[PDB]
């Protein structure tokens, strides 16, 4: 459907991006943590754009009641389809995001305590905005130049990445799981009305084809008689 | 089936899996073990939302008794094939992450004895927390400087994790033997009524189809015939 | 449709384009933001040449009143449509060059704190004149001898060009969806006018085919006998 | 069909398991000779779980007599088909571990004599714990020093092990052929009251098909007569 | 189309082509820019050949009034529509020669101010005659021996061939834009005609076709019963 | 055939053997003939496993007289070509085997005279023990120190192979051709009493299908109506 | 045909052979010339193995006079027809071992003249023994010392095998081609008696297949109804 | 047909033929010249020998006149189709040989100056027998010391080597033009009853195959009945 080819294009995404962490302390969180939040708004309002039942929605909430074809309880059972079909991009893109850890490397490197991981006597002659900056370069491969402390911190920032993104994966599964336990008696068989107006919608444009084209007919021959000199018809007459 | 998929999916999803098991001894437990524990719970609700007749299990248990259509020994039995259906991806994360020993290997490295695999005079003269520093970054394999009393003891724990990755697939699969030989008496036939229900659920959403889209086709033509002043139908009008 | 070939077409030129940034202060900004910028207009102007519906508007547009075939809010109608298809390869230019940020390398290079990102005493000794010349260099990987300096500087400008990509991807994906909740009341079912005109052109040019090729069948037969003394007709008769 | 499926998993189980022995001497024996066993017992338990008659085999002992379908020498004969259809994937397995001698050089190079292969003042000068402690590394090719003695001793057992290989397959080929010699008269004709009662079941369940999916159909018209306030039926009312 | 296969063809001979830029002052003008417009009126040329019905406007404008099959006017349009059909495989050359940068390079490099790029000492001590050879050589590759001058050198020269590149698509596309808002009042639905007489060529010669083959079965049957004696007919003879 | 893909897995099973030839005097001998004989032996028996016809054939030979459907003559006609049909599989080892040359050189390497190939002055000074260890590594390529006089003996050892090779090849095609001009009057056309007897079972178990799957289709119905109180049948009627 | 599968074969098992030429005088001669014939004398009987007629051949040559089917001079055409087919296969052989030439330089380097190539100093010093030891090693690549006097005399000896070849498949042809110019003399028109038998064995062995699955069908029938109760026909009654 | 694919494979002889030109003066010109006139006339002779209708031509020169079926007018014209058909395979072998230029340069190059091409005292010093052996080596590429008097050499009789082969292309294709000016009018239409006897001969042979076919029905069903005791016909007696 439309959210197999976003949970897809989303992993691709990730995959195609070259990440460029900065490494700079003002600049590192804004990166690291707007690169896990600004693409999920991204693929959230992509899921209302391609999901054409919105503009339908759209022109339902302009009119005033009484000519409104649905009830606020159906309008609102299409927001709440549209919305959590729209939400498998972002945790797509969320949890891949956190199993690679890239994002929380570049993020939380400078709130590391360096003693942990290796040679204390790094850090000891630096003032604290050296001490940031030292800090800060920890996800920029080739601006690091201690291979040890590296290694152990951005093994230790991929496994908090990771315990992360498995608690958000089961975060999600079990919301997901306690709405197919509950949302179908929140729609109550409402969805009936909601795929008889979807039917009629459908066959009405439709039926807007044939009738227009059988009048696309009739002003075509007289056309044609009045183009050449002639008025001609093959089995096109077979509506006509 | 689902079911096939989702054993293929554990299985691909440990070979794409980077495992990055920190070195710390406080954190290596909770990664290692968490990581042969939590999936399972993943692949389970995965195993219930993925499986739609658990929506009407949901709404068979949510109305009081009289109206409800099964008896409750036949609700337990969609129960019952609704779960040992979903546990083979479970099961397959199991076994594969214990044949391969990557998560008895981040876990269980600070329990070692290390004078058995090589020089003791490695830990004479440390203390015990560094003790445990020393042995615990033995997974890590780009942090430990020893070269063989780190693949004498990555063979050790890949050894004892792979006699416990049989002897789970050998009482995982003793125990679905003994449901093959027990639980055709616990279902009694009752399968049929539940079929019978699977076919009428079935059929009653496409005579809803076949009848919306009839009342569709009527709704259509008067709304055409007030679009531009035409009312057209093809073989549409077959069911018309 | 075209404008997913020209979506592919877009993103494809810009893998095959070869990024030839000059490296002299006058000559960057005009080449950076150049391309930033007269690519699109030319996919844009592409994207009214392939699209045959213009030389429809523009003949409309052409006639006097009394003569013209739509109201002005129709002929407006196929100007919007025409438009909001055609920002489609734009706007994957825009966003892919922002992405991969070499063109806010380019141009931006010269605007840069070298102090920031290295050795300060690279600029004390030269005047204004070399101190840009020195910095317009950054882009250009093999005139540039610094290279700590060099992959500090690509990384922050390949940084805020990727973070002025995503803020374009939100106001392009934020404008759109406001366009899929408004414009279906600016069109207001007039695009049943506009498909019955689109019908009409499209069955006239089909029978002026028809009595054209009935109308040459007459004068092949009568041109025929004359050729060598000899009328002769296969089920070419059929339409005689 | 099923069992040449068990033979090519059998087979390619063994190919990508990763033989990981230890080297100690109390854990030699056990992972050496307990891998040349336990695959076999999970592949036979396998072959029941996947063979369904089974299902069939265990009800039919579940009731007393006089209700049973078949007579105790038809319920013998389904015990041995099931058993020799299930003796491929074991003996497929065991007969790919002997030829390689992987497991028999895991378990037994620590009952070699190190005089026949090459230097014994590699022994002497070692107390018998220190004896058992470098024969039993042979198997682990990069925790041994010596290649000379090395590739001696698992040429040796790799020798010794397909002559079990072959003394193996020749005497389950003679086995099968005893079989096909003399199990004929075992059955007696039998399998024609089991083919009878194979179609017997198997056309007792398509006719409940077809039974319960007209019965959908009468309870699904009453059911959309009262859903909408329409019953409709195609060529569904063809079973109706 | 015809069209399609030319740009294909257009951009495939660049790629085919050798580059073999000669490094003398008075060859280089002549080769370099030749190349930018010699193939043009090649490929123009090519699709004039290629048009057949540049064949047809050729008797028609050989005969005298009178006799002529057009107006004036429509013996015009089918100048202006092979003309603006043929301009796309010079459009690919020259917007393809300009994006690589590789013929203003050759061409405008005796025209450089080496003062700009590099080393100024490596032209003090020359000629005005051996200037022009030292500066003549730099798109020669491996005939120049600075590498810093050559890469600044070529990168100025590619960058300005390549913003003449995107001005020529530029106006290229802004042209014919204007004449999908011009030109279809210029044809004034004379396309008919054209498309009529057309049409009556394509069948007259399918009509002497029939008629020459229905005469050659008349002249066959009379020379076969003249040349073994025997006359003789199939379904050849259901023309007949 | 089922002798056309045991002649293709013969000689596959060589190629994907891996020989191991001790190196020892004593396991020499037995390894490289016993490689030479019991996988002949092996393919034999598997060459009357799955030839179904020795089933028949067990069954008429347990039998007494007077009920035997065949001659003694005609069931000694079936053990004649159920041999010389099995006897591909040894044949394709065993010249396989001899035009490879390692069983021959394992086999017969401790039998040399190492003074025609070479130094002489290696075994003086070795006991006639010595000798043999001496001699009996030349198949072990990785244990043998001289690799001049080991490619001289295994080059004639692997000639003396390769002339067995054809002299075998010469003298089974020399026998296959004996009895393709002898054994014609063996059988004496008693095939046909064969092939009579072999469509007499196979229509026999046929005409067991279409009747007990009727006598199914009887009792399918009875049980079905007391199923959920439903009789219903297709199509399937057809042969009730 | 069989005849382009053999000569297909025979030159692939040449390039599946590897040649392995003894270095000693007594066994170069008989391995090189014994690989030039011995494998055309397989490849000819294995022609006449695999063509069947002569298993017709051969029992009419068993009968006495007077009931045997064919003229002498019939049998002797039918001797004449599967020589001369059954002659590719060993000429294949022949000409791809003499153009290759290594068959020629096994056998034939222990007659040179070791002074027309190279060092006479290499073979002044050693007696006529060790004259043939040093001439024979010749073929042997990784035995001979000099790679002068090798590939000078394996150049000589390959070409004097590929002008040997070549006047081989001339008098092969010429002589092929004497016998599409005599033996359809020989032939004399009685290939049609040839055929005509050819035609009344196969009819007669098919005739013998519908006959005798019809006595099949009357047994079967009578054996069903025996079976289990019941006599069952479908359209295989249509025979009956 | 035959001629396209025997062009096809005496142009894949030559590049699978491997060159192996002695370096011998008495030896170079019969090999040299000689792979260029024996392989002609082996794929002369080869282009009778597959053209069956040198069979139908043998026979038809043996009978006495009278009886004689042609012309031999017409017997010639088959001499010279067959002829002319078959010079195709013998001229693109000394074509491609003559591109190629190593049979000249093997033939000729006893024949060299070899003041000409470089050092004039490589020569100066030996006697005309070592003269020769000197100037024959030069096709031998590791055989030959100098590798500028070898590479000067071989480039000169590779080029003459090529003229020659042009003129000969040249004064193949002028000779094959005459022929298609001439010989229509040696013909003088008397293909025609060749292609009566062709389809006389053809059609001949399968009313022989139907009429024999049916001869072997009437045989078939008398030996049928013979046979069990019965005699079965299936539409196989609709020719009966």
């Amino acid at each position: 459907g439309i959210c197999g080819i976003m949970a897809l294009a989303s992993a691709q995404m990730y995959s195609s991006f070259e990440f460029s962490c900065p490494c700079m302390p003002e600049y590192n969180y804004t990166y690291g943590i707007g690169l896990l939040i600004i693409p999920p708004i991204w693929f959230f309002l992509l899921g209302f754009v391609l999901n054409n039942n919105v503009s339908v929605l759209a022109e339902e909430w302009k009119r005033p009641t009484g000519r409104r074809t649905k009830d606020p309880s159906v309008l609102r059972y299409m927001l709440c389809s549209i919305t959590q079909r729209s939400l498998i991009a972002p945790a797509v893109w969320v949890s891949v995001t956190l199993m690679d850890g890239k994002s929380f490397l570049c993020a939380f490197s400078i709130n590391l305590d360096i003693e942990k991981f290796g040679n204390a006597s790094l850090v000891i002659g630096m003032t604290e905005t050296e001490k940031l900056k030292f800090l800060a370069r920890i996800p920029c491969k080739d601006l690091f130049e201690d291979n040890e402390v590296r290694v152990a911190a951005t093994r230790y920032i991929k496994c908090i990445s990771q315990a992360c993104g498995w608690m958000f994966l089961l975060m999600m599964t079990f919301t997901a799981f306690l709405i197919r336990a509950i949302r179908p008696c929140f729609t109550q068989a409402s969805y009936r009305q909601e795929a008889y107006w979807a039917q009629y919608r459908a066959n009405e444009d439709q039926l807007f084809q044939r009738t227009a084209e059988v009048h696309s007919r009739v002003l075509a021959a007289n056309n044609v008689r009045r183009f050449f000199g002639f008025v001609a018809l093959n089995k096109d007459d077979e509506e006509l």
